[PDB]
C-alpha cells in the first residue's frame, strides 16, 4: 500500500558568482565601518552554493545558499559520504550526521552551517517533488491563508505604497559616528514616520555595527517615532550584551536578533537573553530541519519566530507557522521600487509578494515549487 | 635617544595546503555504528607565509587546507598587504570585523584567521630579531612543564612527563558498560603510574551532561585531576550544569573547540576550572593572550592546547599556566616526534617533560618551513 520512494544516486554542488567567478552600497553601517577604507571589506567574496541531490529515478531536488566554492569542497568533499544511498525520506537522518560530522570545523554557524543548510533544504526539495506534495503541506499545511510582509530596504514610503505592512531600514552610522550618527538615523525614522503613517511599521537592522550604549541611545532617540523593533544590535556572541540592551530598550520597543547565529542551542541560548524575537534564516541556522526546531521553543516561550527573508524556502516554514504573523521581503532594487524575485535569476518561477502578500495557493508545486536555472554562470570546482 | 628601528611594509602573503581530500576514541559520530571514517582528516594543513618588502618571511600552519586558502587568497590577504609588519593587532582585528558574517565565530575561518596571526608574529618577531615570548614581555618560568595526549600514560611517565590525558572510548549510547570500561582504564593507569603522576579523560565533545556526570563520579576514586570537553562547545548551560555535578575537587575543562575572546568569556562563567584555548583554532595568538588574561582576572589556570612552539611562546610567559600539553603522534605512544613533523623544520621536542626557554631563544617562533613537503597552491592574486 505504501508509496515507493526511491534512494538518493548522488548529490552535486556549483557555485556561481563569487571570489573566483544602489541603497545597499550606500554608506551601510557594518562591523567594519569602523574603518574609513571600508565605510571594499568582502561582502560578496562567497558567492552562491547550489546543491542538487538526484534520485535513483532521476528525479532531482536543489536549494541554493551563500557558501559558494567552498561550500562545494565540503557538499563534494565530506558531506556526500552522508547523503547518497540514503532514503530520500531520511532527512533529519542526514541532517544530524551533517551536523555532527562536522561540529569539530562548522563553528557552529557560518560558512559550514550556511552549506549544511544549503544541503537540508535540497534534500527537502527532492522528498516534496518525489513524493508530488509541496514542503508547506508535508509540514502538517498551512495555518493562514496567505503570508503578510514587511519590505527591507532604504524607501518605507515606496514599500507602503507597494502595500508591505511595514518598512526596515538599514543604520549608517555607527559608535565611531556618536551622537551626530544617532541624530542623523533617527530623523531618518523620523522621516518616514511623516511619510508613512501611524500605522505602518518602521525597523531597523544595525547589522551588527554597534555595541550595548549606542544602541541603547539609539533606540530611545527613535522612541518618539514608535519604532517597531531594532535589529541586530551587536555581534552573534555577545549574548550578555543583547540581555543588558533588552533590559534598557524603550519600553513596548523590541529588541531582535539571530540570522547570524546558527544551531539549535544556539537559540536556546539567544532566546533566554531575553530578545524579543528571533530571527533565523534556514540558509544559515542550519536548513528548514532546524528553523522547524527554532520556531517551536520560540512558540513553547509564547514568543514570535520572523525567519529572515529567504523566497520558497522561508515561505513554505513560515505559512505554517503558528507563530510567524508576518514574514520579509528583500528589496534587491537599487532605488527599491520594484518586486523583483529575491534569488533572481538563478532560480525559475519564483513568486514576489503582490499587494505585500503571497497567497498559499502559490506554493502549491512539489517541494519549493521552483527550477534550477541552468544558464547561469554555474561552476563545478570538484567532483568524487 | 637613538633611531627608531626602520619597519618594512609587508609584501605580500601566500597560502599553501598539504593533506586533505584534495591533495576507537568516542567522538559526536560515535552513535552511528558505521562512524563509531566521518571525514575527520578532510581539512588537511594550512600554511600561510607572510612576506615583508625587504624579503624577510614568517609563516604558521593549522587546520583549515584548500578552503582556508581560499579565505587567504581572495579575502583577507587584502587587509593583510601593504600593512606595517607591526601592524599584528589591526590586521587581526579587520580580520575578525571583515570576515564576522560568515566565520561562525570559530571552526574553520577562525583557524584561517589564526594561522594568519601567527604567520604575522613570526614575522615580526623575525624581523625584530627576537623571539615571540621575549616580545610578549619575557618568560615567566625557564622551562614549561608538559603532560602527555595519547593512550599511554605509564609510558608518558617513563618519559618524564607529569601526567598523561587518556581519549574516552565509550560514550551515551553505551551506557553503563561504557561508563565501566573507561573508568576501569583510568583505574588500571593509576595503578601502574603511581599517585603523583597526573591522569586525564579527554571525551571529545561525545558526552551529555547526565552520561559525563556518571563517569567522573565513576573515575573519582582514582583521582582523575579533570575531565575533558564532555560537550558540544554550544552548549554552555549544560557545561554550567555538568560543573555543578562535577566530583568536589576534580575539575571540568573545555575551550579547544571554541572561539572568539566574547565566546571564551560566556564559556568563563559558566564555572568551569580551566578553559583550553588553541591558538589555531580560538583566533591566534592575538586573542590567545587576550582569553589568558580574562582567566588571570579570575583567579583560574588557562591551559591551552598543545600547539608546539606556535603555544610555547605563549604559555611560558603566562604566569596563569603552570604546565602545557604534548601530543603523542606515534602509533603507540612510545617517541618523542615533533608534532608538526615534517612540515616544521628544526621543531623542539620536550625532553624529561619539560623545554627550557634557551630552547626557545630564536626568531619569531624559531622554525623554518619544509618546503619538500606536498605543498599546494589552489589560489593566487
Amino acid at each position: 500500500n505504501i508509496m515507493t520512494l526511491p534512494k538518493i544516486k548522488q548529490v552535486r554542488a556549483w557555485f556561481t558568482g563569487g571570489a573566483t567567478a544602489h541603497w545597499i552600497d550606500d554608506h551601510i553601517a557594518t562591523p567594519m565601518s569602523k574603518y574609513r577604507d571600508y565605510e571594499s571589506f568582502g561582502i560578496n567574496v562567497l558567492g552562491t552554493l547550489v546543491v542538487e541531490v538526484e534520485a535513483e529515478n532521476g528525479q532531482t531536488g536543489f536549494a541554493v545558499s551563500t557558501a559558494g566554492e567552498m561550500g562545494c569542497f565540503i557538499v563534494e568533499k565530506h558531506l556526500n559520504r552522508f547523503i547518497e544511498g540514503k532514503c530520500v525520506s531520511d532527512i533529519k537522518l542526514i541532517h544530524d550526521q551533517m551536523l555532527n560530522a562536522t561540529l569539530y570545523y562548522s563553528g557552529s554557524g557560518g560558512l559550514v552551517m550556511n552549506t549544511i543548510s544549503c544541503v537540508d533544504l535540497a534534500l527537502w526539495d527532492l522528498f516534496g517533488k518525489v513524493v508530488g506534495l509541496p514542503v508547506y503541506k508535508l509540514l502538517g499545511g498551512a495555518v493562514r491563508d496567505e503570508i503578510q510582509f514587511y519590505a527591507t530596504g532604504a524607501r518605507p514610503d515606496l514599500a507602503k505604497e507597494m502595500g508591505f505592512i511595514g518598512g526596515k531600514m538599514p543604520t549608517h552610522w555607527g559608535p565611531h559616528d556618536g551622537d551626530a550618527g544617532i541624530r542623523k538615523d533617527a530623523a531618518m525614522v523620523a522621516d518616514m514616520r511623516e511619510k508613512c503613517g501611524e500605522d505602518f511599521w518602521l525597523m531597523l537592522d544595525c547589522w551588527m555595527s554597534q555595541d550595548v550604549n549606542y544602541a541603547t541611545k539609539l533606540a530611545h532617540a527613535c522612541a518618539p517615532y514608535n519604532l517597531k523593533w531594532i535589529e541586530e544590535c551587536l555581534p552573534p556572541q555577545q549574548y550578555e550584551g543583547y540581555r543588558e540592551l533588552k533590559r534598557n530598550a524603550p519600553v513596548g520597543m523590541m529588541v531582535t536578533s539571530g540570522e547570524h547565529h546558527g544551531t539549535l542551542q544556539s537559540f536556546r541560548t539567544l532566546s533566554e537573553t531575553g530578545i524579543d524575537i528571533m530571527q533565523p534564516d534556514v540558509g544559515w541556522c542550519g536548513g528548514l530541519t532546524t528553523l522547524v526546531e527554532i520556531a517551536a521553543i520560540a512558540k513553547s516561550r509564547g514568543q514570535l519566530v520572523v525567519p529572515h527573508g529567504s523566497s520558497v524556502y522561508s515561505h513554505h516554514a513560515v505559512i505554517t507557522f503558528t507563530n510567524t504573523p508576518f514574514s520579509e521581503f528583500l528589496m534587491t532594487s537599487p532605488d527599491c521600487s520594484t518586486m523583483r524575485p529575491q534569488f533572481d535569476p538563478i532560480l525559475l518561477n519564483e513568486p514576489v509578494p503582490v499587494n505585500g502578500r503571497i497567497h498559499k495557493s502559490v506554493l502549491d508545486k512539489p517541494g519549493f515549487g521552483v527550477e534550477l536555472n541552468r544558464d547561469c554562470n554555474l561552476k563545478r570546482p570538484y567532483s568524487h
